[PDB]
């Protein structure tokens, strides 16, 4: 079969709106009919220009071709214009055509996604939340209050996660890295220390900072929450400097985990041969695609890291990680949202069970989205899907 | 002053066309009316979809905004929808942009950018040009031609350039690195001979590939072209692997030089750390525009390392280059490309004179644009500005 | 479906009997009668014992699984008896029935097996030959005839292909490294000479060496090949030391390439960290199989090396070379044997045309094994498919 | 002389099968009639296909040779088929022939093996012992049972042992290393918590690991036992990657401990050149035998380094180990197992006494192997001698 | 068996006296009777002292020892009065009396001293020589004659020779390394191309420095020679900085030899690991004896590197040498000096014939050493072994 047609949809999660602003849907059809679906992870710029940006990747480089051939059509993307380095934006746009190619692929195999990608290695895949908050908490205070987080992982636990994550370190901000105040790292404290005695050792603590920190504050922060033994520290300091990331990795004994910023094989490659991160958590729908993180996982494999694909965006991309997840031997954890509009988007196809994801059996990705759902909530605001500080860290 | 207007022009260079399918011009003009031009170096994607992300990059983090406040554009377009690495797209965007910024600067002080950037330190800029075809060598057998190559750079030479570039060794392709066929390596040799044979001490030979080589390539088209000692071996291999190019920077003993695919500090940083290069060749209208790069000329300063700023687009961006070049004490020398359309599009405001460039002393970047030559000029190619190969090198 | 039986057919070439003294051929059949074959590549013992170890890793590990379950299967050999390292021996046995495996899905996916593998990268695959007499040419004296080696390489040429292998070192022993005679430097020497005269510019010379070398021997020798520029220079030193090779490769101007006698990821992962080799030469009917390699490809491309598929075996083990090498953008070029034997085992399914191989369309691997022809032709011998001598090397 | 005849036996230990599912034992006699016993470790295939390696191991590389050319014996394996680098199982079948060579050697010069490795460096040898189920403990809750842990090991102490080992860190699976569970962490601390108190200062723990865990899952579960100065972390990550191992090494303030699944020379060395570990653990029946041994433990010196033969078979490979042992300078200590069939089928000839072994003076490895028990007690299962599960972490 | 009696007999070879001044033997007798010869290679102080110094060694650490316990005598003097690390002159000794209790331990095993080391690797042992005067040469001008080096090379040759080794770039001084002039890198030349043309392929060369150079000046030689492919590039700075060698070996095309001037394991693995050298040659007689060679052997297999064992003393380390090498899968080739006085010490007992040397197969080194030659060939003089001379190179 070839690829013909090209269909985007922009949808707007609605409130409280977790796993961001907007979600950048694909819709392909083969000249047979078979249609396969897709999400890109990209918001350097708005929906509006990743459209045009789209259009034109899929227009230039995959209209007309075989899905099958997806190392082709990647490099084609990755080469364009005389390129050959990693574009973030135009990958964006190719990882979310690139999963809908397997979607294809499955359709046309009778196969799920992972039966096509070296088969299952993992029956049931351990699933991890954020701490979000519970009816009674109010939403802005939550973010800086132990006590509710504490509570947001009594539930999570009770209800079966194995795993919980937060970030009380303060906010990122677009001067690059700063040093936490005093108050960053006494809330941390006090974050772990009380989320550690409601979860006990039924849970994982993950520290899921957002790259606030130089190399530095990253070390003064990471030791202070040692005593709580984390299971990682997320992206300790900005994704643009792997040498500084590896000195947090060797100065804090907790490990690194990092990828969600990054793309290709090219940028993870050099992560892990230089020690900067045990973890690697790409966002599937920004880093190449499946296949391109299949690639990824085996360099994982040969430094004994793991995997642990990213997701705040929607469940078409998660369908992906699971995929993605049931067959490599390296799996630590997949991030999970749970919403009703998350589920509702592909009709509970796949969900979280007591902590863990059971991988489909139906051909594909083995989703059915809900196309209408999709269209009936446009996204209308002015925003990026997330978006940083322009204030500097407060230490008044 | 405010920036308030974009206006966006993409422009066609007629045939034979030096300098690529088309040019991405910017205008920009402030709440009391001073415009500013800048060019955007970015192919990814093709023109319109650029467009998409010009307008976005600047309507978000630009419009509205002091000209003066350089660093903080800078900061949110790099960090723009939580990123804060390199996206080679958006960066693009915002260095034509800067550019046009940096026009108005010199506008409102009554300075040319130069004495904005640190003063004069080079009261001369050393040029140098490709090897082009002359009047009576056909097109297509001149790229081949070790003879016609010979006699293009007596000329350049008659003319007073003291260096010149050429690329005989074989066509890039999207498959990455390959091994160079025989007929690869003689080509080089012989016209590095012959070439060398024409000009003798009176130029330096530039050997100007274009990343086309496994490191292992690169090592033996290096060894083979040592003995003509040519000034620099540039791009010997693709942009995505800086240990792979400090490999051949220690393997063969001929400068690396390299930079035009790359984008910001965060990438030329690690290219010095690592000695993949001792010369760097930003676009500046890729690369994060003129401040930024001014921060890497600082950079290279302390690795005993030179600047060479490319050209392979219109006359905006290099004259954007001289600015830069005139206030660096480390400047090697500046790509030049000398074309009717290139000095029309300017109004002959700056040109390369006897092998040598004078930084203007008009305010601003002390260009003319002739925006009614440049609109008559439209672009409607299927085609992005350069393209790499899809068939594999020919070894028959 | 489930993969049921398995038949072990142990074939000894006729002559001039190129590709060692047997082939280990593997034919698997499903539950529902879907055959597949493969070649194991390991001789540490007899052909006798292999067959006892690849029966016991196939009805441990194998029977009753579905076939699709290679990342399992592989973990299942690689972890035997509390083992999880590189275990030669049995990952040779599981080597031959992975490939067996692959051949099964591309028939029950009614697709060639490099469509299954990430899809079509290369349309023509580069084919290279050891330099074997011509019909005038008296057998034993050829091997150390400078004179013959040459004609050999011009009739090669004139076959239409675009390198050439050779070793002209001296003989391979069980002592470990030795260092060459100065009679083995020069004839080295005077072959390369002969040969590049014969070739010119039209095909690479491949310096075939077998692992004779202490590291200072290496040396000396790779220095006196140098002018001729050799391409590559094969398993300079013994398989067991990746230290002692990254030595010769960094005090050598030429390529240095190596894997024939290495096993999984595991052992070529830190070939390439370390810079011991540029081109990866794995027999994959002894490395882990199709899977695991396309793993290896993969850790390749971040090095910017390539791969070249080992064959020293039958065309079934080449049957899985080709259709791993078609999926690939890093292939360097396969090793091949153009034998009457070699053809008429897989009915002419397969074949070099020109210098090049075109990836077969049919389903699986796309061959028909004459069954019957290898059946007809047993091994009686007492030896292994190659063996190191015990006399040292000759110095007088 | 010369090597002429080959036999092996394949014999399981009665239950509860301390020291794994089966052993398989060489025989080797000379053409004069002198007998030599040795014994492989190898379980990449089954006992079945074992005995085909070894007859070709055997008939291709030493019938017909002098049993003095221990070198070239093993460069003709180790060379086998043009290979040249080590071979997990054909190196495994050369082993345990070997060793039989040495016990071959000892007999024809009158002398015990030690005496021929540069002579006795150590009167007595420190043994240690995994923690077993004591009589009254019932077996399947003691694995994970802190309190009989440090009853066993109170015991151990009692009958002169100063140094226990244990593995309460969970299980190891096929799919390589996974992080720990909180419970495997919290597990480790309280046996060593509550064995440190068994115990105090009158014996060492060493934590017996067994290769579960990822780099980063390591480092965490090292850091939480650090307090109670175990003197090795064993086997901290899969044995396929030195680089990993180095990187917990430097992570964790214990010695880390490897090598039972190491074999030759070649695999030794680049632990001790990249710090990957500090204490060398080989199985002497796999990583070539006695001779390529005394090579490692000599490269262990020169990295101020240490050998502790690891020891989960036979008493025959036991036997290798305290002649090995007896010999070097730079012996840590040998785990041993003590079981009556372990005992019995070497007649008694060598015993832990009071937590140390004494080096015997008979020729030979100085033992006596009841061939005919061994015989009476055939291997009758399907497995290998040991195995790893499928499933994965339970968190 | 144990170590009684010690005899040491200093004896000067007659004119030109080709193996240095003087030779240190060590004779060593059982209680029941058995002698071993065994020679020692250490001349930081003159032979009367040395005297002393063996003397104390084997009474404090052998007499009355098994020869067996060859790494605990080792340990002993290595340890010797709270030292624990290489002394050359105390390892000096004990190397000698290591060497003789090889040769009793051979007597009373029955077999040859290679028997003992793992076995034979080696049927026979390819041998070099330095390049020595012909008969017609005078003397004095033949050492800065690249003509008369070259009628000796191609003689050589025709004796069988397939490697020949020869220093024409200066003198070495106590100054330590200096640069060298012009003229020693041109007469180097000289040398390298006049040799090669008249040996062709037949012979390699070894191009012999010793120590004279800094690092800079050893490039410097090391490059002007690279042409005429010499195998290998002897000691081409002082014996004292591993880390400068290196820069040699790295800088320069020609493989790096050295280790005549070092001593012990210690020193042995630092050259191996920095990279300083390819090719190990220890004097068996300074660097602590037969056994712990037997260690940096093995550590050499790890590096894939080789052993040319060093001889410029009598026939009994060269003895020593032989059976070493027999043993050995990575040995290069044994230095040999042929004169009467070689062979007549050791009564032929073995011999470099067609360029190689063939193991004995007599008990021990197989030596029989004319004692009363050795005795009626005493040291008259006051120098030492070799010496550094004070004046300055000459430019
Ligand atoms: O600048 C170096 C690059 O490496 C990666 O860590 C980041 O993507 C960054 O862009
Ligand atoms: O691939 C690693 C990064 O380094 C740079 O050389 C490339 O642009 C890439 O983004
Ligand atoms: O794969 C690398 C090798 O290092 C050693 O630790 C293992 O045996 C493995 O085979
Ligand atoms: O010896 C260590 C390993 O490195 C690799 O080069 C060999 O396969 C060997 O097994
Ligand atoms: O000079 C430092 C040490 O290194 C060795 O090379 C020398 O023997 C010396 O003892
Ligand atoms: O072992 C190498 C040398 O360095 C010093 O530390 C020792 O004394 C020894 O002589
Ligand atoms: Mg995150
Ligand atoms: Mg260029
Ligand atoms: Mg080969
Ligand atoms: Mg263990
Ligand atoms: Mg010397």
């Amino acid at each position: 079969v070839k690829l013909r047609d090209l269909d985007i949809i922009v949808t707007a999660p609605p409130a409280p709106g977790w796993g961001g602003r907007y979600w950048i849907l694909v819709k392909l059809t083969t000249d047979d009919g078979i249609t396969g679906w897709g999400e890109c992870y990209a918001a350097s710029v708005g929906p509006e220009a990743m459209r045009a940006v789209i259009e034109d990747v899929f227009a230039r480089h995959m209209e007309g071709e075989n899905p099958e051939n997806i190392e082709l059509m990647f490099r084609r993307v990755y080469s364009s214009g005389f390129t050959q380095r990693p574009d973030l934006t135009a990958i964006g746009a190719f990882s979310g055509l690139e999963i809908a190619c397997w979607d294809i692929l499955g359709k046309a195999r009778g196969r799920p996604v992972w039966a096509l990608l070296g088969g299952k290695m993992n029956p049931r895949i351990r699933a991890y939340t954020y701490l979000y908050p519970l009816p009674h908490h109010p939403i802005t205070p939550f973010w800086t209050s132990a006590d509710m987080a504490a509570e947001s992982a009594a539930d999570c636990v009770a209800r079966g996660y194995t795993a919980v994550k937060f970030d009380p370190a303060g906010p990122y901000t677009l001067r690059g890295g700063h040093m936490p105040a005093m108050t960053d790292i006494s809330l941390s404290v006090e974050f772990c220390r009380k989320i550690r005695a409601a979860v006990g050792d039924k849970a994982d603590l993950l520290f899921g900072t957002h790259g606030q920190f130089t190399t530095a504050g990253a070390i003064r922060l990471g030791q202070a929450i040692e005593p709580y033994s984390p299971l990682w520290y997320e992206e300790p300091v900005p994704p643009d400097n792997v040498g500084a990331m590896a000195q947090v990795a060797r100065a804090v004994r907790i490990p690194v985990a990092t990828g969600e910023r990054l793309t290709t094989k090219a940028e993870f490659a050099p992560v892990l041969r230089e020690g900067a991160a045990a973890i690697l958590q790409p966002a599937l729908g920004r880093a190449g695609g499946i296949w391109e993180m299949k690639k990824v996982a085996a360099m994982a494999e040969v430094y004994n890291a793991q995997m642990a694909p990213h997701l705040y965006a929607g469940p078409v991309e998660w369908a992906a990680n699971v995929h993605f997840a049931a067959s490599i031997p390296n799996i630590l954890m997949c991030e999970s949202i749970e919403t009703p509009f998350h589920d509702a988007l592909i009709k509970g196809s796949i969900r979280v069970e007591g902590g863990y994801i059971t991988p489909p059996e139906a051909p594909g990705l083995g989703i059915e989205v809900d196309e209408a759902l999709a269209r009936a909530n446009p996204y209308h605001g002015t925003g990026l899907h997330l978006e940083m500080q322009e204030a500097s860290c407060d230490y008044t």
